[PDB]
């Protein structure tokens, strides 16, 4: 921070002394279930070399868990959310470029334990028939504990260059009625993948033996609200001072299929079966600093 | 945040120098057994490019966990709460849009550790007889733990539009009397599910053996309060400057009911039995800046 | 929040400049032993469309934790607070409402947390009379626990109108000399209810066989102190600028019996026993802005 | 801090009452795939010795975790990250001076518990031949845990002087699939290096038995965020008021095969096999207070 | 604090309406590797009794863990920090005098637990010869925890007069791939000490078997940031207002050897084998407030 | 706090408006080493109805455990500081009084934690001869941890009168290489008091046998720096505006003793042997506001 340099907090921010013009821009996309908002800021700041444009993408991205097949009472599918992805992107002959951008990726940690033990005991035995027997015992053990953090998706900023930048919210693991986890490639040569199944054995149809979504991870079926900022910069003396940009709302989906094997639920799922992409084209005006759609 | 991206604190943030309007409308109805205050504030930034509104839902749905039938001594039911809703939604011929909104949906988390455990052991035994024997063990262990946080209610944000935005607040589980915990599919092959059954075997009549709701979550009994908030943005130049929202307050019970099985007690329960829904028109005017019912 | 809106923190809040009318009313009800406090603070924001008042009930209701029965060392009574309650209550001609109160309720968590582990062993046998043994065991174990916490008393909201609200802070459970804790509800068949059990066969006068007070939950004896929040409002249009509100506080003792079965002592507690209250009646001017009683 | 010495806090800071001249310069090395970015501030505090320039480098080094080599089912390539390099570097013929740099490098610690047991029981045995027995155990032993905290990469400030300072973010273990976790020198006679092996025995092409991205270290494939600041001072009496200052952004990779053994893989890790290097050449002008490239 | 004794925070703080004056004197040692930065804050409070000038010195010594030797292929010595250290001194002829430093010695802390354990068990047992067995026994145990942390490296305050002050971060102990913790003393009779020992009895040369820095703390090879203050007093009238200080920066390395004994390899640790000090003096002048070298 | 009963932050401090005559007087006394420096400011709030003087005593008390007397080679002893104090007195005649002091005494807690575990189990037995067994067990087992913290050495307010006050930071216990933790009392009847018994059975001078001061608590060594606040009061139509006030710093010092038993060493402690004071007048002008040594 600037105090761990001997500066004053604050001194090196952008920004102070400026008037900024926000918006909103809000779009509703009925085919791939998608809510999505841009809140931009533009900052002139005259001490500045650049002139800068916070762009930040919220809205949500409905999770769409659904039983889109039923082939009898013995097979059907699920379509559910792996993926959710955000990306902003603007054309190569534009002079603007991407500055800064928040959330990025970070190193994640894990925490280590070791433990030596050992001990000695000493034991004496007899009987009514006057008997006497004794146990001189010793031991010793080694044990390695490893303990770590895992969320349920998995946030990450995929790698910028000066004209995109994108991030992607994907499936990790989940507990399935405190079993588990199950993850897209969990597998049991008996029941196969059990990440949605509600009963191993059931005199129920397919369409009833999947997990009720009240139960799975709320961004499988409810959705995922997304908060990412990118900043964009651009040159005072450039010749274009109107910028296109394309933002894209995105979620991947796979396929879970059960089924019986008359003894009891298998399970399968395939990834990355369908992708519902969302995308949109803004306007970027530097001198009147106001963005359109 | 802000100075995650070398940005002066709150530089982004709409409202400064700006007179806000607020207002509370509070309403009760008996029937239904809700408190209903909305509490709004009208923005008009100069600055972004939209007017804005901001409605915060509170208030209170009244729990109602009520013994509602008694079927002589063996049977009787149970009427809960397993959810609570609160809903807003503009007339698809509206203008105005439904920008933002809190809370959203959370990414949850699980502790995972893995544990390696490997030890030997020498033993040395004898008798008064001068036997003599000995004992020489080795061992290997593989342990796995999964943690995890369970709320008594999961509070969720359904997947908006822009013109419709709502939560839900679900029954997850709960314990009962240090055990469980039990939620609405809990199934005890002798016992169903136990979720509010006071004693197994005790001797009573069925409309005394309910939990008493002092013990269970105050939710079930008392009523939650809700506090969300939405955000509601308006061009400058629509044609129409009225806008009229409708919001909506909803308990859904269940049915819990407690059985005689010359044995034991049988709980059963059936699901999302009851609606209560109370349903209000509020009348937006972007002009005077000003909210009424 | 207002920052999780994008908005900046603080613009939505009342209050901002306006002179703020404040007071106290203080009054000691001696029969019942509750010491009332009551303030009051007057907001008209200009800018809001009604006149707040905040009232805040606090002072502190006496515990009362008593040994009021004596039979000769055989059995003996012991009358202790199982609650705790204050309420205010607007008459239904009055044209102000409640509109919002704190604290509220809060959904309450626990801790998952399931164990699969599982090993293998192999031991080698021999003696001085050149024989050998031999020894392959292997195992499994799952567990389970849940961890909660659990306070002695629970405050809770209870269902508000918008004529009235009110809060009852219960007796929980408590531990007894390091063991239980206990409920009103425990029960053992040789002892009975151990809740206020100094000891089991203890051969003193009944009425010296219950728990030191300084040794239980504070609030059994020395009282509670409340600090709840009201907020009434009201039209600036209304045709009567005045207000009746009664304001009840109210302690609820339970009947804790210890008696001797010629081997040990034996526990019973009669819940709800008494019921004392002191309810008071305020004027509200909203013209003066002061509250009288 | 400055109030540990009896200091107004703030008081021995840079930084107050200077117009401070801030700028950004936006790269991208297509070649390289490293989006870097320079965010600079001049501080002309006159009230401070020196003029100064804080100098953030930001951006992101993509990760590029890739199955390089295809030679067969039986044998593959996979080159991944093992360090990301920031350097600064002024060349040894310049006046301007590196006073500081954050982060820094910190002390690690480790928790450590010592553990002393020792009990005795006693055993009676008999049967229905009218038999009796003995046992009387005793038994000691003593445990021994020590705990830290191990992240993927560790942040390290390389051994700076007033002409060249720079930071590198190692590899320096990581969990594969709840075991491990492994690391650049990892070896099991049996399976090599099982850094990134997804199966140890599976029917696969070598290079499809590689660990999933989504599963390994996000830095792995999708990069690394750098966010480092160094501070150069200058005299304001200094005869060439322009420098030089030459950044580079690294990639160093590492090597890992997978190849059959026949009835098992076995993983192979060759350290730093290759370096990508994207070197630049920044202006600083300390009389116009900008930098350019 | 301020506020524990009735008084307004911040009210007995020096430096306010006081204009202060800065400096940063950068100094690199080539034949040392010490990066040395003074950054120095003369503050003239005109109501405090002295002119105060507060020193903070900060930049890094370089660790140097050196393999400086190799007598063959059987015997190798690394040169490993021990020791940093940071010295102030002012001429005993001088008028100014040391009057707080900071950091200072902070009181360790130790986490103690007892446990006191008992317990029967009761086992049947009998075979289809008919028998019939029988086991009561009993047991208790006492056990004890002793928990505390281990910081790789210490920061002690050395015992300050009024003419000197230094601050020595000295090395405690380290983990050598999951084990150890070993110190400068550790001692294991087939293996010598084993701090910085690869393998135990591997096949190569002695200056090939040393810890790979990556893998030890970071300040034995990057080195050490200090970041220590030391505030020094001055009379108004004071004949004399010009002094000079000398500042030295320290490395104290220690000889660890390896010697191949044809079976396995010994470790040896020499302790305090070399000093690197380097010395530096400076002028303050306080009727200029400046501060030179 | 001034929040809980309804006031505004701060509004009842003292300093509000008031010019702060701040100083520092530092003194060292070579022989005792001790650093002493006291920071005072006078408080001259003219609506509250005293003079105020808040005094600051800081500095350091050099530790200097050191080996006194080398008595053979098997005979030794060892002077440590056991505590560590600072006194201010105020004559008798003084009318000036002792109104605050910081830090005071404060409750220590400890975690406490009750067990009940009981389980069953079953064993079914056979082998080729056809023969059959049994085995039915049950147990039980009531466990009690306790768990707390201690400090290496405690700080401690003694009882104040209004003409003196101070505090006496005195050695607790202290953990010797991994065990222990030893103090003042602790004693081993094979080795005595092992508090700095580097070995137990070595083969060294016994001057070569204490705990390296390097691995025990750095106040033993270094020494320890005060830091306790005193606020004196006067009133302001006092006779005479003068005060004089003694201020003392002490270190205790104790023997340990180390002696060869020629089969293990033995160690013994005698408590408080020495006592080194260093005292100090000042006058307290209140006419002036300052203060003089």
């Amino acid at each position: 921070a600037d105090s761990d340099i001997n500066i004053k907090t604050g001194t090196t921010d952008i920004g102070s002394n400026t008037t900024v013009k926000t918006g909103d821009l809000v779009t509703y996309d009925k085919e791939n279930g998608m809510h999505k908002k841009v809140f931009y800021s533009f900052i002139d700041d005259k001490n500045h070399n650049k002139k800068l444009l916070v762009i930040r993408t919220k809205g949500t991205i409905a999770g769409q868990y659904r039983v889109y097949s039923e082939e009898g009472a013995n097979k059907s599918g699920l379509a559910w959310p792996s993926a959710f992805k955000v990306q902003l992107q603007l054309p190569d002959n534009e002079v603007a470029q991407i500055s800064d951008y928040y959330p990025r990726n970070s190193i994640d940690t894990k925490e280590y334990m070791s433990t030596l033990t050992y001990g000695f005991n000493g034991n004496v035995t007899g009987d009514d028939t006057g008997k006497i027997g004794g146990l001189i015992g010793a031991n010793v053990s080694i044990g390695h504990t490893l303990k770590y953090v895992q969320p349920d998706f998995k946030t990450i900023l995929e790698s910028p260059t000066d004209k995109k930048v994108g991030w992607k919210v994907i499936f990790n693991n989940m507990v399935n009625q405190n079993w588990g986890p199950y993850d897209r490639d969990s597998w049991n040569p008996v029941y196969g993948n059990q990440l949605f199944m509600k009963t191993r054995n059931g005199s129920m149809k397919a369409a009833d033996n999947f997990l009720d979504p009240n139960k799975a991870s709320s961004l499988l079926s409810s959705g995922f609200s997304p908060d990412f900022a990118t900043v964009i910069t651009m040159d005072r003396k450039a010749s274009k001072q109107q910028t296109n940009i394309d933002v894209i709302y995105e979620r991947v989906r796979d396929d879970y299929q059960l089924h019986w094997t008359s003894t009891n639920w298998k399970g399968t799922n395939t990834k990355d079966k369908w992708t519902d992409r969302s995308s949109e084209r803004y306007k970027i005006d530097w001198e009147k600093e106001e963005m359109t759609n």
